[PDB]
Parts: C-alpha cells; sequence; structure tokens
C-alpha cells in the first residue's frame, strides 16, 4: 500500500468475515460440549519431535475455526513474513532495520544471511568465540581482579531487555544439576534499577577484588544504565582509594556503541558486541545474555540453550502453517483477543525455576504488540498486543485463579515440564512432590474449561444459599505446552517459541513487533525534571527552575517533594 | 444493588460528557486540580487529577459510596459483625494491629483483642530469645536462618514488606548476618532452594497455615521435616528445637508435632491476603528484623485504620481510590491496573497486591447470590518503577488504556549522590516518577510533532493520543510505618470496591475446583506409578485431552 509487505488488512482478508461467523456460532457452544468430541480434540494437538508438545482443545474453535485461521494466516502472507525475517530483510521498517534474533543461534557453517552486503553469522560467531575464551579464562583464573583475585562474583547491570530475559534463564538453570555444579561457587546480581537501592543490593556481599562488571546496554546512553556503570564504578574508585587504573581489571561490556563503551574507558578486548538488528526484548541469545549466562555456567551451557532456540527457529521457518507451534499459538491469541476481546493472557509456567518467565514474556509480548498504527501509519480501529502477567505454579492459584475460575476471563498458558530438577519422593508419600506439582497442571486446565454447574453443586448437597457462590460456569480457554526437562535446550526452544508467537501476532495484525517509539515521551520529560530538581537543589526559585512550565498537578507535588528531601 | 442507586443513573450521564473530553483540556483547570489533592498528616500525599472526572463528577461519585452504605460498612467491619455472610466470619484485619489498650472489639461475646495482644507478646518475647541466643538449636548453635513455608496470603504480603525493609537503614543493622528463604512452591525445587545454604543446626523452620491442611504447605513442611531427620541421623527429639507454626489450627500443629508454646495462633477472621499484620507476617518479620521494626509496621497500618474509620468521605484516602478504580473498570470498561512503585524495596509490592485485589474482587456474584450483570475485580500487576517502562510502558502509552497508580517517596533507603552528576540517583529515579503520569494524560499530537521536524511519515508511530489516567500516591520514606500505611491503604480500597459492587471482598471460593480436581489427579498419578494400567488407573473418566497428556507425561517420566 503501494509495496507493503502484506496488504490485505486484517478486516479485508477474506477469511475475517468467515471468522467473525465462527465468533458467533462458538460462543454459543460450551467447552464443556466440545470437549466431548475426541476426535476434535485429537486434532488440535500437536507434538515435535524434539520434546514440544502442544494442546490447544480447550479454545472455542471446532476443527473448522482453526481451518477459517490458518487461512487468514495465509491471506496476511505470515509465511511469506518469515522468510522475509530470516534472509535479513529490513522488515523494521520504521527504523529501517533487519530483525535478525534467529541469526544470533544459527551455527557456523548455516547459509549466510546478508545485512549490506555482509554475512552478518561472521561476526555472530567471532562474538561467540570471544566470549568462549573470555568465559573460560575468567572462571580458570586465567584473568583475575586488579590484585590478583579469581573474579567469583558478577555485577551485570542493564535494564528492560538488557537483563529481564538473561534473569529468566539464568534462574532457570540454577537448580539444573549440570549447571549447579559449574555455576559452584559462583554468583550474579543484576543491576537494573536507577533507584539507588539496586545499586546497594548490588553491591551486598561482593568484594570488588574479586568481582567483574558487565554493562549492558544497546546504546550505551541508557540514563539508568549509564548512571548505574558511574556509581559501581565510584565504588571500586572507593575500593582502590581513587586509583584509576586499577579499574580496567574488573569492566566489561556489551553493546552496540564502541564509541561509548571507549569513551566509558572499557577498551575492545573486553567490548562484546551486538547489532541494531537485536532488538532488546529478542537480545537474550545475543552477547547480552551469552556473556553473563557463560560466566556463570559456563560457555557449553549457553551454548546449549542457543542450540534450542535454533532448533524452534527451524521448526517456525519451515513447519506447515497448520503443524507450526509458534503460529498456531500466535493464530489462538489473535482470535482470544480480537474476535473474542480477551484482553489478557495469563502465563503460568509449573516450575519454580521459571519463577521470572512471565515478567520477561510481559516485555517481549507488550512492548512488541502494544501500538495502534500499522507498519505503514494507518489507525487501527481496535486494540491489539495482549496484556500478559503471571507468576509460576501452584504460586498462583493462591493468588489470582480465584479471578480467573469465577471473574473477568483471562485466557491462560500452561507450561510444565516432565521431570524435575531436583526431584523428591518421600517413602511415605503416596506421590513424589513433582507429581504432585504436576496434578495441579493438569487439574486446572480442566476447571476452567468444564466448570461445575448448580446442578452438580445441588446433587453433591451444597445448600442452595451457597449455589450462587460456589458455581463454576467454566468455558475458560487455555493451552497447555510441556516439555521433558528444565534443559538449557529446552529453555532455548520455549523462549523461541513465544520470540516467535510475538511476531506472528503482530504479522496477523499488520504492526511492527519491533519497534517501541512508546517508551520516547517519558524519557524525554523526564530529563527536564532531572533539569528542574537540579535547579532547586541547587538553590534556585520555582520561578527560576522550569517548573512554571509543567502543570498544576506536578508543580504542587514537585514542589512537596523539594520540602520533604530539603 | 448498584444500579437502583440514584448517583449510578447520574454517573452514566457523566461518563458520556467525560468521554468526550481530553486530560489535557481538564488538566488547564487548576481550581479543579487543586481539589483533586489530599494529604494527610501522616504524609501520605495523594494526586488525582489525572482522571477523567470534573468536580461534579466526583461529588457524584461521593453520593454513590453513601448510597452504597460504604461508611455503614466500614463501621459493621471495625466492630466486629459478621459482614464475611458466605462464611458467616468477621472480617478483623483491623483488629491486628490496634494497640494495648484499644476499646474491646467483640466476637462471640468475646473481647478479639486480648488474644491478638497475647499472641504478640508471646512473639515478642519468642523473637528476642531466638535472636539474642537464649533459644539456641539442638545442637546449641545459635538460630541465623528463617525457612518460612507457607503459600498465597500465608506469604506474598510477609515477602513484599521484608524486601521493602531490607535495605532500610536501621532494619539491615537488625538483619546482619540473618537470612530468611520464603519457601511457597510445592515443587520440590523450590525446597532444594530454601534448604540451599542453610546448616540445618542454625535453621529454624516457621510453617505458616491457616487451616494446617494446604496440600502444598504440608508436604513442604514434611518435606524439610525429612531434610532436618537425615541431617540429624533419624533422631526425632532433635526436631522441636528447629519448628514453630502460626495457623488458627491447633489440633493439627500438635499432631505435626509442634507444641503450643511454638504456636503462635491466628483467627478465622483474618483472611489470608489480610494476614500479614497477624502472627503470618509479625513472626518472620520480628526474628528478621526484631519485634521494635514489626510493631512500628503495625502502627502505620493502624494510623491508616484510623484515618479509614474517621476521615469524611471526600477526605477519605482508601474510598477515594476506591471510587475512581471503579469509575475506571466499571463505568469506563478498563479491566487492568498497573501498580507502579517507583522503589526497588517494593519489588514483590505488585505481586501481593494482585492477590488482595484479585482474589477479594474477581467474583461473579452478590453478597446475597445475585449474578452480576458485569464484570466486577480488575486485574492488577505490575513491576517497580523505573524498570516497568523498558518492559511494559509503550503498551500502557500506545496501546490498550490500562488506568496506573504510580508510588514514591521522598527519600531514599541508601542515598546516592555523585560529584560528577547534575542530580542525586533517588533524583533521578524521581524524574521518572513525576514525567510518567503526565506523559500518559497529555501526550503528543501529531501537530507537534510536525513542529518539531518529525518526517510525516514517522509521525503516526510516534503519535502519543494521552488521556491516559493515573493516580500519584507520595510518603515521606519507606520506614516500617509508612509500609503499614501503604499496605493498610490497599487493603481498605479492595474492601471498599466491594461494598460499592455488593459482593464479598473475602470469601474465595473459586479455588476449591481446581484442588478437589487435583486430589482426583494426584490418585491417577500414583496408580500409574504403581504400574496400574491406562484403564485401571481412573484415568478414563477425564476428556481425551487430558489422558494423551497424562499418558505422555507418564511415558517421558517413566
Ligand atoms: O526492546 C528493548 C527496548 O528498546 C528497551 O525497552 C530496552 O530493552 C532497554 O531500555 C535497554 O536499553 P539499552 O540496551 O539501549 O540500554
Ligand atoms: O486469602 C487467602 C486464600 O484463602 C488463599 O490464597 C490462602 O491464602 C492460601 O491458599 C493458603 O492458605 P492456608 O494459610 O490455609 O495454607
Ligand atoms: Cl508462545
Amino acid at each position: 500500500g503501494p509495496g507493503s509487505m502484506a496488504p490485505t488488512q486484517l478486516e479485508q482478508c477474506a477469511s475475517h468475515g468467515k471468522l467473525l461467523q465462527e465468533k458467533k456460532k462458538l460462543e454459543k457452544l460450551h467447552l464443556r460440549d466440545l470437549l466431548k468430541d475426541e476426535a476434535r480434540n485429537d486434532l488440535l494437538i500437536r507434538s515435535t519431535d524434539q520434546g514440544v508438545y502442544l494442546d490447544f482443545s480447550r479454545q472455542k474453535i471446532t476443527l473448522e475455526t482453526l481451518q477459517h485461521l490458518v487461512n487468514l494466516a495465509h491471506e496476511r502472507q505470515v509465511p511469506a513474513m518469515v522468510k522475509r525475517m530470516f534472509s535479513g530483510e529490513k522488515i523494521n521498517q520504521t527504523e529501517n532495520r533487519a530483525v535478525l534474533h534467529v541469526a544470533l543461534r544459527m551455527p557456523e557453517g548455516s547459509e549466510p544471511v546478508h545485512v549490506d552486503g555482509k554475512n552478518v553469522l561472521d561476526e555472530v560467531h567471532a562474538v561467540l568465540r570471544r566470549i568462549r575464551v573470555f568465559s573460560e579464562k575468567v572462571r580458570s583464573g586465567e584473568i583475575r581482579g586488579h590484585t590478583g583475585k579469581k573474579l567469583v562474583n558478577v555485577i551485570s547491570i542493564g535494564i528492560g531487555g538488557s537483563y529481564l530475559g538473561t534473569e529468566f534463564v539464568h534462574l532457570a538453570l540454577a537448580a539444573e544439576g549440570y549447571a549447579a555444579e559449574k555455576a559452584h561457587g559462583r554468583q550474579i546480581h543484576f543491576l537494573a534499577n536507577v533507584d539507588p537501592v539496586d545499586v546497594w543490593l548490588a553491591e551486598r556481599g561482593f568484594d570488588p577484588e574479586e568481582t567483574l562488571v558487565v554493562v549492558i546496554s544497546k546504546t550505551f546512553t541508557t540514563a539508568e544504565t549509564m548512571m548505574n556503570a558511574r556509581s559501581v564504578r565510584d565504588w571500586y574508585l572507593h575500593h582502590y582509594k581513587g586509583d584509576e587504573r586499577a579499574l580496567g581489571a574488573h569492566f566489561c561490556a556489551v553493546s552496540t556503541n564502541l564509541d561509548g563503551t571507549s569513551k566509558f574507558g572499557i577498551q575492545s578486548d573486553r567490548v562484546f558486541g551486538f547489532w541494531d538488528w537485536v532488538g532488546g526484548r529478542y537480545s537474550v541469545t545475543s552477547a547480552v545474555g551469552i556473556l553473563p549466562l557463560a560466566l556463570q555456567y559456563g560457555y557449553d551451557v549457553a551454548q546449549e540453550f542457543l542450540n534450542g532456540a535454533h532448533a524452534m527457529d527451524v521448526h517456525f521457518k519451515t513447519a506447515e502453517l497448520a503443524d507450526n507451534l509458534p503460529m498456531l499459538m500466535g493464530l489462538i491469541s489473535v482470535w482470544n483477543a480480537t474476535f473474542f476481546g480477551y484482553s489478557n493472557v495469563a502465563v503460568l509456567p509449573y516450575a519454580q525455576a521459571l519463577l521470572r518467565f512471565p515478567a520477561h514474556i510481559q516485555q517481549l509480548t507488550m512492548e512488541s504488540n502494544g501500538k495502534r498504527v500499522t507498519m505503514d501509519g494507518k489507525t487501527l480501529d481496535f486494540d491489539v498486543g495482549e496484556i500478559f502477567f503471571g507468576e509460576p505454579g501452584t504460586n498462583g492459584q493462591h493468588s489470582f485463579y480465584q479471578l480467573i475460575h469465577q471473574g473477568r476471563v483471562i485466557p491462560a498458558e500452561f507450561i510444565g515440564f516432565c521431570k524435575s530438577q531436583r526431584a523428591i519422593k518421600l517413602k511415605e508419600e503416596p506421590v513424589s512432590n513433582h507429581d504432585e506439582l504436576m496434578s495441579n497442571f493438569f487439574a486446572q486446565p480442566d476447571a476452567l474449561a468444564f466448570g461445575k454447574t448448580p446442578e452438580e453443586l445441588r446433587k453433591e448437597g451444597i445448600p442452595e444459599k451457597l449455589v450462587p457462590h460456589k458455581t463454576f460456569p467454566g468455558d475458560r480457554p487455555s493451552c497447555m505446552l510441556l516439555f521433558p526437562e528444565i534443559s538449557p535446550f529446552h529453555i532455548g526452544q520455549l523462549l523461541a517459541l513465544y520470540e516467535h508467537r510475538v511476531a506472528v501476532e503482530g504479522w496477523l495484525w499488520g504492526i511492527n513487533s519491533f519497534d517501541q517509539w512508546g517508551v520516547e515521551l517519558g524519557k524525554v520529560l523526564a530529563k527536564g525534571v532531572r533539569g528542574i530538581l537540579q535547579k532547586r537543589r541547587e538553590g534556585k526559585a520555582p520561578h527560576e527552575s522550569g517548573q512554571s512550565e509543567l502543570c498544576s498537578s506536578t508543580r504542587k507535588i514537585l514542589e512537596h517533594y523539594v520540602q520533604q528531601s530539603k
């Protein structure tokens, strides 16, 4: 429009009209009835040859509805978008960039991927080799701190995409048998917030002489990160009594901005770079995640994580639409959000290891698809990206599941694993602790689908006064994803699965999943407030500070703040 | 009921008027903004000017609260009436923090405060003795680690308060050398994580469960007991010195092997999600930080309680916050609220509020069982600022509208100011706190974008519609007292919304179905592990989907 990548807007697509009718048909049918159809149920399961099992039977779809959804994906040219992504076309059109997180995990010997005439895999693997060598030396003690001590602590400084994914993976692997051994004696703190309390927390229990600082920022100008980096710098200067020469041995960086890293005093043999075609929220498989993960766990664990994400990439670019797990989860979510109007998705990993997975998926989803215009700048007449949130199970069952069962409908995504990282089976116990865990994983989706009717409650002998309070309407959709175990490889697969599903949804809608213009205004306005606060702290009057140009509310609360802080 | 109130009709018309107007125009009105601020004498500053209301609308909101008898309900709550009618229970979390010498509050002819203060005195003495070493582990070592076992209401509030206090100057000194792990999930990885780095001989276990029958918590307690038995070479006699409990079920605590001098009880009228000011929270907080810190926390909750009980409707912060939320959710249809504290100390505050709000008001019937004609409780989520700005604010600014609640503090627990630096690190943090609400309210039009040289190509992409609402709350500092005030503010705001809607904020029947069905799957799994075939295990009665995925699971874990 003209030359747009997928010109049939969602409402123009042939299957859109058809899918609106399906919605009218399917809203009359309860999940408890649809699930009586085993032939249907059976054809809404997919199971890959590398261990990914997905069940999407608890969705308001017939096989007919699914066929319309697949047709819609074709009409929106989603398979063609996948090829453009993989061949390195600049599909991030508002920033004129490629979108090549997938290149980060293509193995050496893969088919070249060209961006402006250069095969980007050459630089991808050159950085991976350097991380491998560097992580090996730090871990062995070949590289030491300024006073000759082994570096056994890491402060990884970074916000948003520069830590959420990494912290997800870090915690996912912490209790893994092999990873734990390799991390033995080693610690990593994530310094994210500009709140100086987070600086204090990152420093706690760390001797600077045994500590390595990793400064992680794409631009190397992010306000919080650079402030944190200078503050940690100052902590070293206090420790080393002002001797600047002591700093170089304790600092390294991950960025796309080598002028920035140099000006900060970190030389290129301590910078492990990445590229503009790696979005922050898609950066964990670049040096952003691979360096800190390699430092904590060794390069081998980090490599297996990359191989798993690659496995899921190959699936995404080669599986037929109807067998393609990311396409499928993308279609189901667009169906729930756009056609059924459900604004939220609950991300529910039945794994304490995945404590911070929902937090990473929240950025990945919301920052990608929380948009209001198409790639080509047309205003959408409808809300697009869902609100994602979550906590691991069973925890969440005692927090917000009350609402998911009896309140607002929230489509749920249950994620589980067949084997435990740290199995327990007590002799007196009927079941292993993992089986107890998983009894919940299997029971919750059926509870959401089937519910419990007043009729059943009466037969159970519930008094009539309490029947409405104990009614479970059901009809609440869910997907169940189940992997063999929490290995680096399956963590990579799960990551890549969600990375691609987010892409699929963005392409279904015609938006740009890969820019984030929505964060700019806050940054600009906060810089203005910074200036005002500086002037007041310097002793300038309100008429002198610039605050008089702000609205009356902000005027008054600033003044309260200055008065309470002076 | 709600729709029958005179002010409901009036508020339906206000909504039609207000959706045609933009906050950028409303906020030009300084007299208006000025009346949309409250500031208490214990330091809580609330600004709700960035809301789609005029002073007329607000009057209508205040009237709706009277029409729904929100003030009479407060009085019923505080006097110990059984206002949780589906369970026939009083709702007396405010009793937990009434100071010694407060007027009696009766349930079933008994002044509940006698029991409230008796447990508090026993926690003070017990915590003093553990912390000083007058009470030791079985081998005589000072106890310096706590494994607090508990799920849901039995830990989320406690972990919120714990992390909020961790970096406080005085609390940190009191916590120095002391560690606490929260064992919540039945996932045995959480057991391994709880036990990690703790020598059992220096570790105290607090088992926390209102019923003392929750599946996860009891299995956890049994698993930790086993860990103790293996350390101590099967010697039962060693366990007593390492265990204590918080529960309403003393038959269950005894039967577990914990005697009454190591049980610190609470009561049926304390909801789980309102329990952190009972023994649930007060014992582990007192253990970690010493009792004085726990008491100051209680005193802060109590200050806000008195405010809730006495402030006139229009000056009453919980009522105001609850009214504004219903305005957004019920009248404007916004289903979510973002809870956004500009404080790393409040890392787990959103997670606690998520339970408090959603488990309370995620309901579909009124107190007396009438089906509601509309959705009620909002979906709450959040992360601290500034973290969240680099995670999901993109959507809050340009995507779906999500009413936001910004929480900040005037002073830092760990102030840094660098010589080379224009502002202190806290001021940098706070620059964002002050900027974001105005970014949301005013936005940035295409016209302004053109004036700044943005090419016409990018103008749509860089447009911010604005008109997105927010509240700003500012306290003096992250002290135990202000943490208490913040907690009680939210407990009461949730209660306000419940009463406006006509629901029971205080039951949670919604969790039973998953528990009953999980117990059945447990039995099927046992039978499969024991070698019963698929047709012999009970599996045959489940839907096909579950039968298949269960068999996959057994195959893959055989
Ligand atoms: O997708 C990422 C977004 O652009 C942004 O939210 C980013 O993740 C963080 O701000 C970190 O930015 P730097 O890596 O540039 O510091
Ligand atoms: O308000 C809380 C709810 O009742 C529920 O979330 C409860 O908090 C947990 O299920 C733990 O209950 P116990 O304390 O009985 O283990
Ligand atoms: Cl996904």
